[PDB]
């Protein structure tokens, strides 16, 4: 059940951004959002993809374990941060594209297809190419989708030894206070073409005492310069909502 | 380790702050260490709320903490802090350093498997007499600050003798600062002003996980006075920023 929550419609307006907040306390099965009709409504995932990815690289064996050190070959990539090596919480953390498009490569298609349906990871769609797909081909996930994903792997039920997902989940710590601990990624497809926007991301979980709070935040994005909202946005909701 | 030598300049902060103690940074890749007294590194002191490391490990190990979810319920009894009035998690009850909650969890755990558990960690003096439940606090159970670091590297690189997962399970309850060009991990300790001509300890141990690098570190320092307990995190916080590990 998603129920509709008209009071974080403001977060929005102020901006001008078209986008939606999903929250879930303790569980998935009863969700708050601005936006009942987007917050199912699949997009491409960007790099929050670097989740499934990894677990994927873990449980077949093309991440060794969690101390494998991803070594940059010399050859130029699109970003300064990229060009070094990295170990896996450092390439989640600068959004890596092209270790975890190396990952994806030696991951196959086949592996990575029965994957994606055994988390049940959106339309499942990799087709167009083993290192783009979740870049600029079909795949889609929605933001209700993303926090019942992200529910499983906090509970560990993710279809992976328990052992690769605590290993994902503490690459995926973006904040650490003695109240509360963030687990979250960003992402951003890009700045879309002509009235077709691209999409910006931002989903994690929040560990506060003995509750916890699954979130997804997605929103339309034309210009690099708004960015930071797919952040300021979910964390303005959330503090108001005394969360984080 | 591999090697460790000294290095007095980091005096300053300590004599900054009128503080007699000690700080070992390790780096893991050429697995050499430094620190500003190679007499105090090796001095060996009560482990008090670090200890909650290995017995978080150990509680896990034989099965008393059942994993990373399990609630430790508050019955409402008065503790000796107000933050500890609650229900608590693993990670909760190491962040707020609950000693009851493993008090309870040493008593489960009981002597001949503590016993046995601090022999396979090789932590400190291994002498755990005078009571299952405060022989960290109070009692003869002694570390130094080399060993600590030795015993945090064989937990990040899951080499102590316990399962993987439950290392893992205790190494995501110790994260403390989270950033993306590098994660701390870390453990205070306090305890007590002790008595008078024999201050107490207080201690501050982790490791920096920063590029591919990681830094193990431990520091303690003697202490009589609550006021001055801030200093276990700022000397060693400022240490650590002066040699571009964090900040």
């Amino acid at each position: 059940s998603i129920t509709e929550n008209t009071s974080w419609n403001k977060e929005f307006s102020a901006e001008a951004v078209n986008g939606v907040f999903v929250l879930c306390k303790s569980s998935s099965k009863s969700c708050a959002t601005n936006d009942l009709a987007r917050a199912s409504k699949e997009y491409l995932p960007a790099s929050t993809f670097k989740i499934p990815n990894a677990i994927i690289g873990l449980e077949t064996g093309v991440i060794k374990n969690e101390h494998q050190v991803f070594k940059w070959d010399g050859k130029p990539r699109a970003m300064k941060q990229w060009e070094r090596d990295l170990t896996l919480r450092g390439a989640i953390q600068v959004s890596a594209v092209p270790v975890f498009q190396q990952i994806a490569r030696e991951v196959g298609e086949v592996r990575m297809q029965k994957y994606l349906k055994k988390f049940s990871y959106g339309n499942q769609n990799i087709s167009g190419g083993i290192d783009k797909f979740w870049l600029e081909g079909q795949l889609r996930i929605s933001a209700v989708n993303q926090v019942e994903f992200l529910e499983s792997l906090y509970l560990n039920k993710l279809s992976a030894s328990k052992e690769n997902q605590l290993i994902v989940k503490e690459a995926l710590v973006t904040e650490a206070a003695p109240e509360y601990l963030v687990h979250s990624k960003t992402g951003f497809s890009g700045v879309g073409t002509e009235s077709n926007p691209g999409v910006a991301w931002w989903v994690g979980w929040v560990e506060k005492e003995t509750e916890v709070y699954f979130f997804a935040f997605n929103m339309d994005i034309d210009n690099e310069s708004k960015l930071p909202l797919r952040k300021s946005i979910p964390t303005k909701i959330m503090e108001s909502e005394g969360i984080i």
